[PDB]
């Protein structure tokens, strides 16, 4: 038994909730908060940029000491760093950015390290302003993630053509 409430179950392992990532974290304190990063930690706008601001710039502190001293992550990678006031731990993955270009089957690559956590709060890796199909990006995590993933998808339009649409 979690604390997290009000999720519609789509498989043995994922949920579903049309919710404020912020307001999720700030409420259940996960072990794990998913970060939307870029390869830089320059958490600037989406997920990252509202996960950055409700930390009062802290995130992104921690983040540039990071960089600074190991480099930018992959495509496809993640760090584990503080979690701040939101969550013990905040999970940076990177999922690849359509706006850059970047290769989609790198979504994969992406949610698997979530695999590498029991349990976690997180958005759709690609999804927003990265570009991807969010549509897509369910059926990766769904097909991918086999740990307990608390999905939550800011947009209710989009949170229900998910659910209506789901195989
Ligand atoms: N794409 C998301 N998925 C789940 N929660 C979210 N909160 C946000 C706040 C923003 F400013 C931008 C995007 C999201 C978001």
């Amino acid at each position: 038994v979690n604390s997290f409430s009000g999720y519609l179950k789509l498989t043995d392992n994922v949920y579903i909730k049309n919710a404020d990532i912020v307001e999720e974290a700030k409420k259940v304190k996960p072990t794990v908060v998913v970060n939307a990063a870029n390869v830089y930690l320059k958490h600037g706008g989406g997920v990252a940029g509202a996960l950055n601001k409700a930390t009062n710039n802290a995130m992104q502190v921690e983040s540039d000491d990071y960089i600074a001293t190991n480099g930018p992550l992959k495509v496809g990678g993640s760090c584990v760093l503080s979690g701040h006031n939101l969550a013990k731990h905040c999970l940076h993955v990177v999922g690849p950015n359509v706006n850059k270009g970047e290769d989609i089957q790198l979504l994969k690559s992406a949610y698997e390290n979530f695999n590498q956590h029991e349990v976690l709060l997180a958005p759709l890796l690609s999804a927003g302003i990265f570009g991807a199909d969010p549509i897509h990006s369910l059926r990766v995590c769904v097909d991918t993630v086999r740990t307990n993933v608390y999905l939550a998808v800011f947009d209710k339009n989009l949170y229900d053509k998910l659910v209506s649409s789901f195989l």
